[PDB]
């Protein structure tokens, strides 16, 4: 038993493991599948950097009805880790977040400890625009998304797009702005 | 009952706080002198809780493990720090000062990716001025290898300039000026 050796928990085989490891513990471990479910488990998925591992794992306990509008103890939505980590699999990432909304995570809250956007990492993402309109227009179909709140040093998400060389957001923020009449 | 969540010292200190990590280590059943010397303290900068990654790495460093470890691929400890340490700047710091001060090689690579080690703080969140001190302690090394392409095409100066950290990049154009450095 190489994953039940390797891992003692689910949450252990969720943002380490592959899948069928993830599998293994799900069904072998000690853990209650119930009490599993009920967690944050979907948040130590999205910490997974093997991109085939987080998508198979989250669309298996999404389907199986794990908890989609959980929140750390500083708040802190799916959304985050989905962007932090969700670079290199855009198509993947695109889906996750289009069934989070479908489902009701708040993508509108703010990571608290830095008090920005929780999608701030996508404009960091080294993929060509073009290939991030579907999740731009999930993201900017969302009311209430904070664009012109300072974060913890003074910038807020505006600011941020306008210097970064992502022509496609920034245009489709200043939209969102003057759709909804945002002001400072 | 941390022997519930954790079968090895290794998995706490991935995983857990401070006080599993002990557990393990104290009253787990692997040998003290073995796991300190193996490269455990990788494992703990991948802590994602700030408060343990900084308590049980002090805990190692000062039991002596080595800071001049490799992995498999050629990894220093470098790369796990910077990789998960955006979210305490000062504690990643302070880390980065000592493995410096205790002779870590922070001009190799990530060799995977053929990334500079520290690629992702300019990705950080944290205004500039939080990591003037990083910074120094990074442009103050000899062998800074900042026009090498990545995996994506990119070298590290190339990078620094798509989403601007302004003193990130005067920093590096001042290094490549300093030491004659090219492509």
């Amino acid at each position: 038993s190489n994953a039940m050796s390797e891992y003692r928990t689910v949450s252990a085989a969720a943002m380490l493991g592959t899948y069928e490891d993830f599998l293994e513990l799900f069904e072998k471990g000690y853990e209650d599948k119930e009490s599993v479910l009920k967690s944050n488990i979907l948040y130590d998925v999205l910490r997974n950097n093997n991109d085939e591992a987080r998508y198979k794992i989250s669309m298996f306990l999404i389907n199986k009805g794990a908890d989609i509008k959980s929140r750390t103890k500083e708040g802190t939505t799916l959304f985050f880790p989905l962007f932090q980590g969700g670079g290199n699999d855009i198509t993947g990432t695109t889906e996750l977040c289009k069934i989070f909304l479908e489902k009701g995570a708040d993508i509108t809250a703010l990571y608290k400890p830095y008090k920005i956007v929780v999608f701030k990492n996508i404009f960091n993402y080294f993929v060509d625009e073009n290939e991030m309109i579907p999740l731009y227009k999930l993201i900017f179909s969302q009311s209430g998304l904070q664009l012109l709140i300072k974060d913890k040093w003074g910038l807020t998400a505006l600011e941020f797009v306008k210097r970064c060389q992502k022509p496609i957001a920034l245009k489709m923020m200043e939209d969102y702005i003057k759709k909804y009449n945002l002001k400072e």
